[PDB]
């Protein structure tokens, strides 16, 4: 059998780069005997106990298949083999170009005796002498470690070996070593001792890991890294983009890097006024952008990925989409029901909680803080519409909580201490007989200047709909907004979703053979995390990044993270977990999900629970093709050194918690794995899709808040009684960060047109051998076709208004799909933005 047909599938440099080629270029074209080689390992057929490796071919062809793909080229080889060689299930690969090639695929066609073999490559290829031993790729073969082909055990032992790499040495941009650091790259503490930050790892600050990069220390501090012009992650965990529209994490560094400096000149030139009178100067930012003077601009230019990025027609601009909580209902926001609507089917929708005893509880110690203890009590949770006692309202599971109390306390002080005036909340809400929620009181809790033992200085609110007393519950439920958008905007999503993710991504490729059966399960949800995180860890989570100059908590933000990281738990994450948590559901088996919801038509955790027993049953049906038994999971080297690094180095500082899944089950390996993905898709989507929708308009969800409340007959106050408008935007985010925040967030709150939704949507065809799980994944992508349907149903049930509201905005989050741009919906598989 003479002759085996090679034909590569592979996209050139400049097809996935913002800038390279012009038409005639970087294209790298002309391909021959010699460009690149390829070698072909054995299978079947040994040379110790290591698989034949089949003499340097070089690449034949260069013409089409003739379906290639948009911008694909394709190769063509003929190897000379025959028998005794075997079959082949590996190659090793050269690139002898000055330019690396994105590796597609490797077809072996016209094979004797055998099938086709397919190779899912979906890898970069730099030149042959950045690497110390060459590109290894085996074929598509789900293999368990006692499953492995004796010629190619070797291989998979030595390839896991490579991305592994020791924990020395500063990492490039053609590295693939996985391994784990601190995070100790946030501050800049040489260019000024008040940019330095503490390391978020360790005894003192528990945090996750991030990707080990290897710069060098800084001169001030030995024990945190310097910045970097390229922050590292291994590189084919940076996707390129066919298209430059798609580049987002690129047009968000061309945010913090470009645009922030144009402002900052055009405000402190004066070329823009430092802050909004009324509320209709606010809403044209939608209706007509930023503007500025063409010599201003043509003087300081260009920033062009703010390109039809933002759509910025002719000149003197910037330009903002009008949100949708304000694309039909304009004062929408204002209402007490879009209020707390939002708190159930909003941008942030899992915070709130049951209230289980009343007075309400600190659960910080006296000694050192006092009695923090809730002073919104029985008199003015008894209302208009409320015939029920406190006790009655708690008694029938409709008295809630949005404690933003004792998390901020500690942090407050400092919080306050310049520009930026707050108060540490507690929200009370009433779920209405009508299936809503309303709020019925707020305490706002300020520090106590005689120091933190005799505080706080609270003051309860209530709605109100007279005169100036209006304003001050609007400015008492901005503080709350205040409070809970930085809750938002760090845990809710950075935490919870991006930073605690890595780990995993990092311990799956270090620990796990691209041939694995668990690999190729979690793999499509890694997609861009570890690009996006490296470069939040440069422009947004840094030193005086966008997140510490915009969102409430400042300097202090990532620290906090930490310490509320002290209370993450992986298990809890889980979507029936967590209503279970907070009270707003409990398991009754009779009931659909295994869970009956208290707050009935809370529609975040009714679609919540509809996409994850979709993610759960496919991980349960997948894992079973592969485990017949607990006893043979617990047979798997790379499935318990997985396990064992990731709880114990990627989540280590959390490592001898009780609640970790041992891994010595095939259940436990299920909702470890079901977790991870309901994290990286539905809830980092629910979090994050639904950003630029509901907090693209300040006024609905503020950021900062500068000024403190109006007391009684003010100058303040009286203030606020002639124009409330004005005193009000005293009070919120000023402008110029008002333009930096939905700058991010619009940009965050996008579908690049290539984007990866659950179901249908993984890399090939043939990412598995396994004619089993492929049609597996294929009914599990139907499932949510169909639960996409019973969703569509429910936003055309005029009955479930918490589900659209004043507001008039079908909660469309949880939808499993959409178009590219700025829908309010599609759940992609992983946090890719
Ligand atoms: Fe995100």
């Amino acid at each position: 059998g003479q002759k085996i047909k090679g034909t590569m599938v592979v996209m050139q440099k400049n097809v996935l780069d913002i800038n390279s080629i012009t038409s005639v270029a970087l294209d790298t074209v002309t391909f021959l005997a010699s460009s690149i080689s390829i070698q072909l390992i054995s299978a079947t057929k040994a040379d110790g106990g290591k698989g034949k490796v089949g003499k340097a071919t070089n690449l034949r062809g260069k013409i089409t298949l003739p379906t290639i793909g948009a911008k694909e080229e394709a190769y063509d080889a003929q190897f000379d083999w025959d028998s005794d060689f075997g079959i082949p299930g590996a190659f090793y690969i050269k690139n002898y170009m000055q330019n690396e090639f994105y590796l597609k695929s490797l077809i072996l066609e016209d094979i004797p005796n055998h099938g086709t073999i397919h190779f899912i490559c979906n890898s970069w290829v730099y030149n042959s002498k950045h690497y110390k031993t060459d590109r290894i790729f085996f074929a598509n073969n789900t293999y368990l470690p006692s499953e492995t082909p004796a010629p190619l055990v070797k291989y998979r032992e030595e390839e896991l070996k490579n991305v592994r790499g020791d924990g020395t040495g500063e990492r490039k941009e053609w590295d693939r070593i996985y391994d784990y650091d601190v995070y100790n790259d946030l501050g800049d503490p040489d260019k000024g001792e008040k940019y330095a930050r503490p390391v978020l790892g360790g005894s003192a600050l528990p945090y996750p890991r991030r990707g080990r990069t290897g710069r060098g220390k800084t001169r001030k501090d030995p024990n945190s890294e310097k910045p970097g012009d390229f922050v590292y992650l291994p590189r084919d965990e940076a996707f390129g983009h066919l298209k430059s529209s798609d580049f987002l994490a690129y047009g968000i560094k061309s945010v913090a890097q470009d645009v922030l400096p144009v402002l900052t000149d055009a405000f402190d030139g004066n070329l823009l006024s430092l802050d909004f009178d009324n509320f209709a100067e606010v809403r044209k930012l939608y209706e007509g952008g930023v503007t500025l003077p063409t010599n201003f601009l043509s003087n300081i230019t260009p920033i062009p990925i703010i390109k039809e990025l933002f759509r910025t027609d002719g000149e003197q601009f910037l330009k903002y989409p009008p949100p949708k909580v304000m694309q039909v209902d304009k004062s929408a926001w204002m209402t007490d029901e879009e209020f707390a609507r939002e708190t159930i089917a909003g941008l942030n929708p899992n915070v709130i909680k049951i209230i289980e005893e009343f007075p309400l509880s600190s659960k910080l110690d006296t000694q050192a803080y006092g009695d923090h203890t809730c002073i919104i009590t029985k008199e003015h949770l008894e209302p208009n519409l409320g015939g029920l006692t406190v006790e009655q309202a708690i008694q029938n599971k409709k008295l809630f909580i949005l404690d933003h109390h004792d998390y901020l306390i500690p942090y407050l002080r400092k919080i306050n201490a310049n520009t930026t005036k707050t108060y540490a909340t507690r929200t009370i809400f009433f779920l209405k007989n009508d299936g809503t929620l309303t709020p019925l009181a707020i305490e706002l809790s300020k520090p106590h200047p005689q120091g933190e033992e005799y505080g706080p200085v609270s003051e309860v609110y209530v709605p109100s709909s007279e005169g100036v007393e209006a304003y001050i519950w609007l400015l008492a439920k901005a503080y709350v907004v205040v409070n809970d958008a930085c809750y938002h905007q760090i845990i809710s999503h950075w935490l919870n979703t991006h930073a605690v993710v890595e780990p995993f991504v990092i311990a799956t490729n270090r620990h796990l053979s691209v041939v694995h059966p668990i690999y190729k399960l979690l793999f499509p949800h890694y997609r861009d995390t570890m690009n996006i995180n490296s470069l939040a860890r440069k422009s947004l989570v840094n030193a005086d990044g966008i997140i510490e100059k915009t969102f409430l908590w400042g300097r202090y933000s990532l620290e906090m993270s930490a310490v509320i990281y002290k209370d993450w738990v992986f298990t809890d994450q889980a979507l029936p977990n967590d209503l279970v948590k907070r009270g707003v559901a409990v398991k009754d088996p009779s009931a659909p999900h295994g869970v009956r919801l208290l707050i009935e038509d809370y529609p975040y955790a009714s679609d919540g629970l509809e996409i994850w027993d979709a993610i759960k049953s496919w991980v349960e049906e997948y894992v079973s093709f592969y485990y017949k038994s607990d006893e043979e999971l617990q047979k798997d080297p790379e499935l318990q050194a997985w396990w064992k690094e990731l709880v114990e180095v990627g989540h280590g500082d959390l490592k001898d918690k009780p609640w970790w899944q041992k891994m010595q089950t095939r259940e436990e390996l299920v909702e470890a794995s079901a977790t991870l993905i309901w994290i990286a898709s539905a809830l980092h989507a629910a979090v994050n899709f639904g950003q630029y929708p509901y907090g693209g308009l300040i006024l609905n969800r503020p950021t900062i808040s500068r000024r403190f409340m109006p007391e009684k007959g003010s100058p303040e106050y009286d203030a606020l009684a002639k124009n409330p408008e004005k005193e009000f935007l005293k009070t919120i985010t000023g402008k110029k960060e008002t333009l930096i925040d939905l700058t991010i967030i619009e940009i965050l709150s996008r579908h690049a047109s290539d984007e990866f939704y659950l179901g249908q949507r993984d890399g090939g065809d043939y990412w598995t051998s396994d004619a089993g799980p492929l049609e597996a994944f294929k009914r599990f992508g139907k499932n949510l076709e169909e639960i996409e349907k019973k969703l569509i149903e429910k936003n055309n049930d005029e009955t479930l208004r918490n589900r659209y509201g004043p507001a008039k905005m079908p909660y469309t989050l949880l939808y499993p799909s959409s178009e590219e741009g700025l829908t309010f919906r599609g759940i992609p598989n992983s946090i890719s933005i």
